[PDB]
């Protein structure tokens, strides 16, 4: 079940500065950063509020790492702005097969490692009006 | 200060062929639906979850009542997808005096009336990174 709104993913050409903009206008700190060789990219998350399922909303700040990223080219293509949206569930491996079987292109077989040990998958954004959709599940405890 | 998401904006071509995908894929419901003629949308907001501030996220899916609307011009140059973000503030009209004196502008000089009652304000995609940002403050 997709319980909550996980986060906002801003791709950026350039991370600090983009960072640096969150915190001296809104006072948003970074609450995690990361680089995922995998994905290309370099990722700050920054937490905005907790929510009532158990999880969090954060702002997902991301710079590609090489020019041959999806981030990287999509940048090169559409310019600073908001790159996906991800909602929350404890069962990403369920939740992606139900959507897989009601036709939906679902980019990833299984689901892959994303942000602070979670585990994610990508809805194809075509099939979302649009919208590239990711799902998430918080790491296992 | 910014205490939450509030929502995200998505505009698309046809609000209850949306609601419909949002509703059969993820399961999700409209929680609330107005038409707006000063904005020009007509809007759905689909409640996703409560938030730790006391309020709750939301996505705010828009059509177009009419092609001369901030969203209906929005959908003719990019087509469908995320038009905003939107933080939620006990007090928008503080937030944006101090954020427009940080040098980032505010695209209206006083807040606007939005869904249930909000109190909205926008700041300049162009100050913000490319992400158009609204902020709202909950009615009572
Ligand atoms: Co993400
Ligand atoms: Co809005």
């Amino acid at each position: 079940s997709l319980t909550r709104i996980d986060h906002i993913g801003i791709a950026c050409h350039d991370l600090d500065a983009t960072v640096e903009f969150y915190r001296a206008t809104y006072g948003f700190e970074v609450f995690h950063t990361e680089v995922n060789e995998e994905q290309g990219v370099r990722e700050a998350m920054l937490k905005i509020n907790d929510t009532s399922d158990g999880g969090a909303s954060y702002l997902q700040l991301l710079e590609p790492t090489r020019e041959d990223s999806a981030v990287g080219k999509w940048l090169a293509k559409n310019g600073e702005g908001v790159h996906h949206i991800a909602f929350g569930t404890a069962d990403v491996d369920a939740d992606a097969a139900d959507i897989r079987d009601k036709g939906v292109r679902v980019l990833y077989d299984e689901p892959r490692r994303g942000s602070m040990g979670s585990r994610i998958t990508f809805l194809h954004p075509k099939d979302c009006h649009g919208v590239l959709t990711e799902l998430v599940t918080s790491a296992a405890v």
